[PDB]
């Protein structure tokens, strides 16, 4: 219940580009590279010749395709995607040994929703089936997973920060991914995997907001962000504690608002200057939380992409949002984080595989005394 050997590594990506698993669609089986989203909740894949695409689903290969003759227009607030609703057989095959009947959305047009340079074709949504388009009758993949198998209401992520990886373990967790103990904290509402942020600290400094901000709208766990993405006055209030606690050296304004690069010599990185932040979240008792700490490794990520530089530039990760909080790959990539769906609860523990430096580590730390936690959460 606790060693998936098998699982372990079946993630790659490209830095800034995502974690994708390989998986396998129809009869005989089609592989593709799939994104991992606990952000969304549709299992859609590129279905035609889209010129970025390395390959695609071809449902008249496939003899257990199914249609449900019913299409779906997915927007986003920059993009969308455009599909054809049917299902089919559906596989991992560095995950558990089974074989699913599973929603697939096929899609027919996109825009600004495939990376060119990337290699996934499609993205597989985790979250739960009310944030499912076109409605929360379309049935998720894990809801289809869980129901047909045997398999445990349950995954862990290790996201492993130009060649990115970790481990997808479906069913259970691998303890080698972490050191110390795992930190729970419940998931308010099964949508997104949205959590409540109960305390916000810029190096041990408390920001002494209302944590009703923290909150504003939602805080979600999602691994189809990059960024640890803040609510507006949490964001503002946040780089001013960042800027006084690296104000041994002076950045432009548009560095802070991710506007600009900023670039440094090779080795040259003054990560010692930046500070640390910590997110409280409730935990699993009343008057309880624990504290998960990131470092400038996780938030100051480089942008190896710069045809104009021969120095070491980065992007500063962290930005403002009117959605609400979006605990990205910036929050993920510090911790082995377990959706245990089951329990309606998400598991944070330190990364073995999390990027740190000599004198500082990414950390989950408790049990903290915070009262007025429910408090915190929007209505
Ligand atoms: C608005 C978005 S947010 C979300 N969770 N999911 C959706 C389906 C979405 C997500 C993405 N992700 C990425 O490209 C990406 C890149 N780098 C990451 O980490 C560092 F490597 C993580 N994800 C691409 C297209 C998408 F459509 C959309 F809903």
């Amino acid at each position: 219940r606790g060693s998936f050997v098998e699982m372990v590594d079946n993630l790659r990506g490209k830095s800034g580009q995502g974690y994708y698993v390989e998986m396998t669609v129809g009869s005989p089986p089609q592989t593709l590279n799939i994104l991992v989203d606990t952000g969304s909740s549709n299992f859609a894949v590129g279905a035609a010749p889209h010129p970025f695409l390395h390959r695609y689903y071809q449902r008249q290969l496939s003899s257990t395709y199914r249609d449900l003759r019913k299409g779906v227009y997915v927007p986003y607030t920059q993009g969308k995607w455009e599909g054809e609703l049917g299902t089919d057989l559906v596989s991992i095959p560095h995950g558990p040994n089974v074989t699913v009947r599973a929603n697939i959305a096929a899609i027919t047009e996109s825009d600004k929703f495939f990376i060119n340079g990337s290699n996934w074709e499609g993205i597989l949504g985790l979250a739960y089936a009310e944030i499912a388009r076109p409605d929360d009758s379309l049935e998720p993949f894990f809801d289809s997973l869980v129901k047909q198998t045997h398999v445990p209401n349950l995954f862990s992520l290790q996201l492993c920060g130009a060649s990115v990886g970790g481990s997808m373990i479906i069913g259970g967790i691998d303890h080698s991914l972490y050191t110390g103990s795992l930190w729970y904290t419940p998931i308010r509402r099964e949508w997104y995997y949205e959590v409540i942020i109960v305390r916000v600290e810029i190096n041990g400094q408390d920001l002494k907001m209302d944590c009703k901000e923290y909150n504003y709208d939602k805080s979600i766990v999602d691994s189809g962000t990059t960024n640890l993405r803040l609510p507006k006055k949490v964001f503002e209030a946040a780089v001013k504690s960042i800027k006084a606690a690296s104000s041994t050296e002076k950045f432009p304004d548009g560095f802070w608002l991710g506007e600009q690069l900023v670039c440094w010599q090779a080795g040259t990185t003054p990560w010692n200057i930046f500070p640390v932040i910590s997110l409280y979240l409730m935990g699993e008792v009343t008057n309880q939380s624990f504290r998960i700490t990131i470092l400038p490794q996780q938030y100051l990520r480089p942008v190896e992409d710069v045809a104009t530089s021969q120095d070491d530039c980065y992007k500063f990760a962290i930005s403002q949002s009117s959605t609400g909080t979006v605990m990205g790959a910036v929050i993920m990539e510090g911790f082995y984080v377990v959706f245990d769906r089951a329990r309606k609860r998400i598991g944070f523990a330190v990364s073995a595989c999390h990027v740190h430096d000599e004198f500082r580590t990414a950390a989950v730390e408790g049990p903290f005394v915070t009262l007025d936690m429910e408090d915190c959460g929007y209505n």
